[PDB]
Order: structure tokens, then sequence, then C-alpha cells
């Protein structure tokens, strides 16, 4: 038993990370088939990033302006292109380590694993969630640009995130792998704030079910509530509304414990009243909202890849 | 910026995970060169888990009593032997994916990554710490025995933990890769219980420094302490004594932030007395003790 925040094994993705340098900027690239993906702002100068004209910045560059380095082997670039905010670099040779993969775009409240890299060499791996305000609370230092997020289904890697920038609030912003930003963000050095975060309600309830599956029962109670009554108290504590589809998805965990979702909502309702104040659940003094229902089930049932 | 519990990239260990079957029991093994390592209790039957004599069980075994699978491939065992609590299966093929590696024995407070596996197949990776009572607070369903913990430095994998057992209290015990248990535990299913656990004080201080490095100072105060008066207070909160060696270990983080170690000790002293008062540190509403001083500089 036990319950930790668990990242997907990262080996399928480790073999796809390369170093991409365009004139004194260096960040990370994703090498799949014969194409290397990376943030388009790698073509920006430290003076062009205030208000970049990306059409004109790319039309000036040609293939020789990009050095791609896979470990210590140089990759010769034979074509360059832009799709939304990602730069596509076509290379001489295809990646022999290319996994079965698929570009997907995730909803807020879904989790994924991030392979943090620096100069194209993977450094660490962690589990994070796409926040309702479309940021992630990651760990990224200078030169982590281009690190990707992903999930694994059987043997297929779903790439869902590429890291572009840090917001002044410390949180991070990026795109899917087709270059579309998550959230209302642009790739410029301009003041950009995110909306007020809210809490992913359905993940909080799923984590509470993982608590009772591990013996933590002191927060339970008998009084049920209505969906309308709960959504009103969720409104006041900046919790996301709980939809009827969230209750259905929580169906499995409601069975495995015999606690109705709306019973758990009163447990969560009362926990939102005067709090925990040092009282803990699964070793946490706050309510954790970065575990999906599928995460709770895949860890309380041992699915591998 | 940002500070997260971060595991090492698991790719170099994924290539070493195999499945070891003996009689009716299947667990994970570690295929390095032409040797496979697994917990020795793989040779136990149902009447063999209270008081097994492992020497007697192993002498009755032929090579073909051990089935080893690496994916679809069946590896042929050409010899077996035992080192403390680890069984070593010599196979006819050296693992082509064997990384540069070392076996190391860690000390309480040290962190490592766990590659949880089921049936030789890697399921997930996470960071955890060797607790002062020599257990780990892992995530380990049945049939995850033989999952290993590790660190990676440059491109050399230091293996430090093999999982063997879950204890009545829900926490986990295992050995180094020479088969010697961490703590006073034996691979028998007779009643065993971990000693009382304590917070890893030197790790909490490193995490406070990491909070200052990431831009939070609200928990500092104007006070200092002596090493002795800190230890007298901390132990009333179930905290590990802070030795002189620990404060030397925190010297680099101290120089980087400009805050003396004993001043941060006064800070921790007050946090234990007051709580957070509705605030959080690096995303947490309690004091975090599974980040070493080395973990902190690698992530900041
Ligand atoms: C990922 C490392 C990093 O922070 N930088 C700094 C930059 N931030 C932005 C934001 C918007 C557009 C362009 C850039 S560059 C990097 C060198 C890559
Ligand atoms: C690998 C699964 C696991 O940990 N267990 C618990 C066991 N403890 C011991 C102790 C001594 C000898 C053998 C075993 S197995 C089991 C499913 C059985």
């Amino acid at each position: 038993s036990g319950f930790r925040k668990m990242a997907f094994p990262s080996g399928k993705v480790e073999g796809c990370m390369v170093q991409v340098t365009c004139g004194t900027t260096t960040l990370n690239g994703l090498w799949l088939d014969d194409v290397v993906y990376c943030p388009r702002h790698v073509i920006c100068t430290s003076e062009d990033m205030l208000n970049p004209n990306y059409e004109d910045l790319l039309i000036r560059k040609s293939n020789h302006n990009f050095l791609v380095q896979a470990g210590n082997v140089q990759l010769r670039v034979i074509g360059h292109s832009m799709q939304n905010c990602v730069l596509k670099l076509k290379v001489d040779t295809a990646n022999p380590k290319t996994p079965k993969y698929k570009f997907v775009r995730i909803q807020p409240g879904q989790t994924f694993s991030v392979l943090a890299c620096y100069n194209g060499s993977p450094s660490g791996v962690y589990q994070c969630a796409m926040r309702p305000n479309f940021t992630i609370k990651g760990s990224f230092l200078n030169g982590s640009c281009g690190s990707v997020g992903f999930n694994i289904d059987y043997d297929c890697v779903s790439f869902c995130y590429m890291h572009h920038m840090e917001l002044p609030t410390g949180v991070h912003a990026g795109t899917d792998l087709e270059g579309n930003f998550y959230g209302p963000f642009v790739d410029r050095q301009t003041a950009q704030a995110a909306g007020t975060d809210t809490t992913i309600t359905v993940n909080v309830l799923a984590w509470l079910y993982a608590a009772v599956i591990n013996g933590d029962r002191w927060f339970l109670n008998r009084f049920t509530t209505t969906l309308n009554d709960f959504n009103l108290v969720a409104m006041k504590y900046n919790y996301e509304p709980l939809t009827q589809d969230h209750v259905d998805i929580l169906g499995p965990l409601s069975a495995q414990t015999g606690i109705a979702v709306l019973d758990m909502c009163a447990s969560l309702k009362e926990l939102l009243q005067n709090g925990m104040n040092g009282r803990t659940i699964l070793g946490s003094a706050l309510l954790e909202d970065e575990f999906t229902p599928f995460d709770v089930v895949r860890q309380c049932s041992g699915v591998t890849f």
C-alpha cells in the first residue's frame, strides 16, 4: 500500500530530447521521426522578445542558422517551419528511438508527467496538473524551455505540453505540441498574469476517496448535501463547480467505499468551513487537487506500461 | 523557479527490470550484466514465510526452477547463489542495456527514486526518503517486491534499495543490493514493527532555505539560537537531533542566502511553536522533510 505522487516512467521520452541552439540561445527540443520540435522563441534575440514579428524573424533564418545536437551527434537541418508557437526543424536522419506517440491537448484538471531537461539532457521527472487557469505549478530553471509533458497509455506516449515561459507569479505557461498555448498567454517578454487559480474540485474528492481507501476516515460524516448547496459553498471558496459528469466519474470510488459523492461533498463542505489547521489527510495539511480519479484508480490498482 | 518533489529519469533503470518466477511466486528482478538480483524470499512457499531456512531451500533448487523473463524473452539461468537476503541468478546473456552503475548503502535522511514495477513492467517513478527508523513511506502494491530505489549522477546509476516487505503499520522495508536490510528487520512474516519515527531536521532546514531561495521570507525572525537549545526544543516535537555535521552540510545554502544556520534554526523553532497561520511554504501547509540539502541545490 501507500499513496504518493507518481510520474510515468520517462525512458521512452528520454531518448527524444535534443539540444537546439539558434544563435546564442539554447533550449530543449523533441526529436520524433525526422522532425525536431521546440519553442519558436528560440529565434528571438534578447532584444527582439519585447515585441517579436515571428513571420519576419523566421523568413530571415535558414537551415544553417540552427544547430541540433543529439547527445554529442550533430543533426543536420534540411528544412525549417513554424506551426503556431512551435518551431519544426526537419533533420537528415530519423530518430531510431521514436516511440509510438500522439499529440493530444489536455483539459484543465488533467495530470501529466514532465521530463525536465537542460541543454537536451534529461534532469528529473515529476507529476503535475493543468490548472483551471491554464498554468502549471512546475519546477523550471533557465534553459528548461522545450521540456515536455506526457502521459502513457499501454506503450503509446501522448505528448501534451511543451514549456515556453515563466510567469512573474512563479507559475509556468506552455503549449500543446501543435503550438497552441494553454491559457490566455503569448510568447513575448511582456507583463502577463494568470487569472485567479481555483481548486479542481473533482480531484479533491478523488483524493479524499484515496484517503478512505488507506484508512483515513476521521473526516467522513453522515449528513449528505445537494449539488446546488455544495456548488454555492464551492463558489465562495474558489472551487470549480461540480458537474453531474464529475459525480458519475467518481462512481467507481463511491462503490469501493460505500460513500456517496454527495456524502463526501459534506465532508469536503465541512473541511472548507474551519479548515484542518494542522490536521492531516494522507500526510497533507491542505486538500490536494492534483490527483485525478484515474490517477487514484491506477495507483490503488497497480497498472503498468 | 518552482520547487517540486522530483524523481530521477527512470529510463536507465527501466531497461534492467525483469520478471523472476520460482514455483508459484512472481516478483521483480534487476538484470545487470549477466546477473539478476531479486529478494530471496522468492523461493518461499506458503508454509515457508514464518521461519524459512533459506540455505536449505536454495540447495534444493536447480537452475531451471527459476523462470526469468525480460519482456517476451526467456533468459536461461546458468547458476544461482545467495548474498545475505538477495538471490543472484547468473544468466547466459549479459544485459545490453546495463548502465554504468554502483551499489551503495545510504544513510537515514537520504533521498532516492523508486521505480515501482509489477511483473517486471515499470509502473511509475517517485521520490522518497530513508526514514530515521530505516523504513520508507512508499507506494507498493502486492507483487512489487524487487522494485529498486536509485540515484543517478552524471550517467552512473547508484542502486541503494531493493523492496522486500510491507510492515503492519503500512510502511516498507528492504535491503541494499548486497542483501543487507536497512534497520532491524528480517525477511520473515513474523510480527515486526518499526521504531518510532522522527522528522529529519536537517532536511527541514534545507527546505526552508529553498523557500527563501524561491522568494519567501515570511517565516524568518530576528532571533538566533544555540545548537544545544535548538536540539532541546526540537526533540519535544519528535525531531531528529541536529549535529555539527548537519550544520556544516547546510553551510553552502547558508552562504547563498546570507542567513546563518542557527538563525534558520530559530526560524524553525518558531514555526513549530506557531504553525503556518493559514499560509503555506513551497506549496505545503506542513514542514517538509524529504528534501536533502543536495536535492535543494540540484533544483534551485
Ligand atoms: C526557459 C528558459 C527561459 O526562461 N528563457 C527566457 C525567455 N522567456 C520568454 C518568454 C516569452 C517569449 C520568449 C522568451 S525567452 C529562455 C531562453 C529560453
Ligand atoms: C511481494 C509481495 C509481498 O511483499 N508479500 C509480502 C511478503 N512478505 C514476506 C516475508 C518473508 C518471506 C516472504 C514474504 S512475501 C506477499 C504477497 C505475498
